[PDB]
């Protein structure tokens, strides 16, 4: 279909090919201390998500009908579903039978390097990785999925019935998707809870950064924490 | 000073329970959180608040700060008064958490409501037990724990002159019988621990199954400093 096109086209521009998978800060052993980290850790740690943000920005804008709704109602889909999209998309592109954590800018690098920066977040994230891998989702139902996780209902949204139709829409092209290849949903739609529980890690964990301010978070992330706490 | 010391044991002692106020009514031997977990974690944190604050009007010189300076040494310095009184009272050896209020708990009774942070809160009492701290230090070492620089006082060195009696103070008494900075040596180990109540109280308003009360809450909201 043209909306599948449309959404697989959006999903592959958005991560790396095997081609540009860069191993030039990959080490296979790094020795941490673990349960610290230096502000060049955390730094990264706010980079990596500075990066998915900024990919994940140019994707929803080529998902058809997203440009056109309201520059507040895009900013507010975006930060709802950022952290959701950031845990889904790294455990969908993540190798985690070696250990390999996957960034969109196709950086590599191995758990034990990200622990210092995410701790125990990046074991859970891969845990779920081995979840996702083991549900055999083809690259246009994933491409599908992860439009689903942005365009939902949010509360604020300015024109929510907009938001709807383009909900109703992409789950019809994933409904059609599904019967092109028949001739699993309930099993996917089991995971929700370990992923509603790594978005929910992930705030723990940039909670207990902001508190040990090495380095502040920048602006962009700081206000996505701020807005997704309901207090 | 002398009499200062005896002032700072009898304001210790005052603040928690006669042996004979034990309450094992409660105590179970053998045994997510849901509402009622939160409710008594929030509940046994608040039971300190009055507790605290009566004992810190005890200490010679404390009600001679500023009112503003008294009231942000007290919020400032709670969680790490909760942690390191409960840990001087509690019995880690046998899992029991022993409250201000005579209650008597086992961990696994309030594992739910505290999460990881009473492990935590248990490896720092079966280390505190270890040095064998007589009740004059410990009494010294809870003060010191609440006359600290703190960010916003109106006279930071009257608050430091008050902590430099009551340092001597300890000193004097640690020496009239490396131990010193080993005591000492247990503070900044509490301000770690002080961390992981902000972290904990952060997931259950996140949970939010119950809300904190507002103190807790006030408390919370005035440490971050953020
Ligand atoms: C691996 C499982 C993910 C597949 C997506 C299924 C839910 C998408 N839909 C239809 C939603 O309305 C939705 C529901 C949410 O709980 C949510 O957080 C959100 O962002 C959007």
């Amino acid at each position: 279909a043209n909306l599948l096109t449309s959404l697989v086209r959006a999903h592959l521009d958005s991560g790396p090919s095997t081609a540009k998978l860069d191993y030039s800060k990959f080490q296979e052993l790094v020795l941490p201390h673990f349960g610290k980290e230096d502000a060049g850790d955390v730094q990264q740690f706010y980079d990596l998500l500075s990066g998915s943000l900024e990919v994940i920005r140019k994707w929803a804008e080529k998902i058809p009908g997203f440009a056109e709704l309201s520059p507040a109602d895009q900013d507010l889909l975006l930060e709802s579903a950022f952290l959701e999209l950031f845990i889904l998309r790294l455990a969908y592109r993540s190798k985690p039978g070696e250990g390999k954590l996957i960034f969109c800018s196709g950086l590599v690098l191995h758990r034990l390097q990200c622990a210092r920066g995410f701790g125990d977040w990046i074991d859970s994230i891969l845990a779920f990785s081995r979840s996702l891998h083991s549900l055999l989702v083809d690259v246009p139902a994933f491409a599908c999925l992860s439009a689903l996780v942005l365009i939902t209902d949010r509360h604020g949204l300015q024109e929510p019935r907009r938001v709807e139709e383009l909900q109703n829409r992409i789950a019809s092209c994933l409904k059609e998707h599904v019967a092109a290849v028949a001739g699993c949903l309930s099993r996917l739609l089991g995971k929700l809870p370990e992923l509603r529980t790594l978005c929910t890690q992930g705030l723990q964990r940039i909670f207990y950064l902001k508190l040990e301010d090495l380095v502040p978070p920048p602006p962009i992330i700081d206000k996505i924490f701020m807005d997704t706490l309901p207090f």
